[PDB]
């Protein structure tokens, strides 16, 4: 019978880019006669709207009731006065990770093809290209650690957060790690900040535990300052990267910035039953919203990421990843992905959705 | 009477480059009638070595007794498989930095006219320059804070770091921060993860408490995340970055990087009673030790910066930075500043040392 998902589509362009993510994945259904039935919930900034905060109980339950999330993005300028505390992002997605345990966050980044000279690096750097893998902890360090809070008043008012992981909350996003770089290069580079941090001291002697059961794959460690830097000056040398939950937010957006295609990256935030929340990368672009501009090709590979991750649909899922890929060989990019003087050959999000949804139809 | 200066050169290039900041100083104590007197005490991996611990009682109490620590760089292959943290870096710099109240750490990092080539930045990027002043609270937050340490056993093991800070704490290093932006640009970008740590809520709302003793400031706020993706793309636009240690320890290396020059980045870390400890940004380089290779500007501009924050010599001070600006722009650069083909035009460590002393002696 049907799967079942729930569709948060949230802010800005998430309701756009959505649409084109939909129509696509009613051609994956087509194609290989998947039933799956999808249900909109308010998400972030158009929760606190509609019901006056970012993560609605009816929204929480119809997640519960669903087999994955496709979520778009929340947030933009209109609730950025609310304390950062009851602003719509944090308010969506901390929950939703604490509340499924949602533990691995896969960010799959790579300079495509063709697109290199939009990638911020020296012209030198992003022609050798890059393809890196950030296994980020979401559900444990000093996100979700205790106790936290601030005591006292005036000069010595202090606030506190406490970072803390078990061997066992390593040894599981260890595991993915080593699994992922067993189908890609074979390396895993572990970041942390073991020269300081208790934490990361366990961190590095447990991913090392778990390298036992991967004799073929390589493990590396390297300090966060390091790899911010080495991301700068050799991103191709990078496979699986392994970060803890703070210095995993950090790295995977600058290596996501480094790419400068942004509108291709999507997300993936998983819990050891299957169950997922996919999203883009990027955020909500509140000031193109609205006008046809927006790259769906971010949503689009999320609701791929839900097919291979969430419901075991390898085949729908590479369908989809081929149709984005024809459309970046064929001509058929959005502005935002062109250079100042090709702006005039932009297609819009909807002649995008268009596109790789009839290349899924035509069997790429 | 006479500054005393405590010279800990350490590992790797620290000696030779040391030996060339100790020879330009010598030109300006000529120059301008200082009477400063050095003593050289082991400290980092040499110490390890010769004395057990990389810290040795005797030099930190030769610390106590001077003015400023002239600092080298400290560490190597040689003592990477002790612990992380019984390891040279570490266990010099941690406690160098607790035990005198070295709070505020200072990184200026600029774009040098006519090395934009060299940064990993793309080259329209670069081409606009940038000029980052980082100041990071080095004495708070995560890295000294209590409890630290680990409790229990097998899977349930578990680690932790506690991120501290007071009012007292963030007040004193923001305004250290926005005096410095009132001399530069005006303007100071606060970095946090104000949406995840109490501290950062915290660290927020001191920082704007500040800025209304700076009304000439600009302050914004940025998380820390989207900071690392920003340097990338518009690294010209930040003047003063207002960072808690361990987003201070990123994003200074992530500009230091972007510059592609770190042979030329200094460091001063200071109390508030102008005690500090100056060293340059970049490592010991143990592969280019003793070969006459290493650029010397980083410990020399160390010199500058602890004449002027520690030893209140401003003249003295500026004009070791005119000599090293005479030397940029006079064709004396060494290898690593020089494209692959411009390479046989390097010059060597002491030609670098003789050339910024003789300008300071000719009254540049
Ligand atoms: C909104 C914020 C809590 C969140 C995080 O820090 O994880 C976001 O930056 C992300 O990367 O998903
Ligand atoms: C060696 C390490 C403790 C240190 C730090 O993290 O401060 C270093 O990275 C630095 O930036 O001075
Ligand atoms: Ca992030
Ligand atoms: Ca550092
Ligand atoms: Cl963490
Ligand atoms: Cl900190």
């Amino acid at each position: 019978s049907s799967y079942q998902i729930a569709v948060l589509a949230g802010d800005g362009i998430g309701p756009e880019v959505m649409a084109e993510a939909r129509k696509v994945l009613k051609a994956v259904e087509a194609r290989f006669g998947l039933n799956i039935e999808y249900t909109e919930y308010d998400v972030g900034g158009i929760a606190i709207d509609n019901h006056g905060c970012p993560l609605p109980e009816a929204t929480l339950k119809g997640c519960e009731a669903a087999d994955a999330i496709l979520f778009g993005s929340v947030g933009g300028p209109k609730w950025e006065k609310l304390p950062p505390n009851e602003q719509p992002e944090r308010g969506a997605l901390l929950p939703l990770r604490g509340h499924f345990e949602l533990f691995c966050n896969l960010r799959p980044a790579k300079l495509h093809d063709g697109l290199e000279h939009m990638s911020p690096l020296r012209s030198d750097i992003s022609a050798r290209g890059f393809d890196v893998l950030c296994v980020r902890e979401l559900t444990g360090g000093i996100y979700f650690g205790k106790p936290k809070g601030r005591q006292g008043e005036g000069e010595s008012e202090e606030a506190f957060d406490t970072m803390r992981y078990s061997r066992r909350e390593i040894s599981r996003i260890a595991r993915i790690a080593f699994e992922a770089a067993r189908g890609r290069r074979k390396k895993v580079t572990s970041v942390d900040k073991a020269n300081v941090l208790a934490c990361s001291v366990l961190w590095r002697q447990v991913v090392e535990e778990v390298a036992v059961d991967f004799p073929d794959v390589e493990l590396e460690h390297i300090y966060i300052d390091n790899a911010t830097m080495q991301l700068l000056r050799r991103p191709d040398e990078f496979d699986v990267m392994l970060c803890s939950n703070l210095f995993g937010d950090i790295l995977s957006d600058e290596i996501a910035m480094l790419t400068g295609s942004m509108g291709l990256l999507s997300s993936a935030s998983m819990n050891s039953t299957g169950f997922g929340l996919f999203e883009p990368a990027g955020g909500s672009a509140p000031d193109i919203a609205g006008k046809g501009i927006a790259n769906p090709i971010a949503q689009i590979l999320s609701a791929a990421l839900m097919l291979r991750h969430s419901l075991k649909q390898e085949e729908a899922a590479s369908a989809i990843e081929r149709a984005v890929t024809k459309a970046l060989n064929s001509g058929y990019l959005t502005g935002e992905l062109l250079s100042s003087d090709q702006r005039h050959k932009a297609k819009t999000t909807v002649q995008m959705g268009d596109f790789i949804a009839d290349a899924v139809k035509a069997g790429v």
